[PDB]
């Protein structure tokens, strides 16, 4: 699954974009392998 934990926060791994879709409610983002882990998973 595209689930990635940043520290202890459950984030979602977006493969294909560098921008967290600002239509969810993300607070933080981790630069992941060719993708971005945006948390929390909203």
């Amino acid at each position: 699954g595209t689930t990635c934990y940043c520290g202890k926060t459950i984030g979602i791994y977006w493969f294909g974009t560098k921008t967290c879709p600002s239509n969810r409610g993300y607070t933080g983002s981790c630069g992941y392998f060719l993708g971005i882990c945006c948390y929390p998973v909203d």
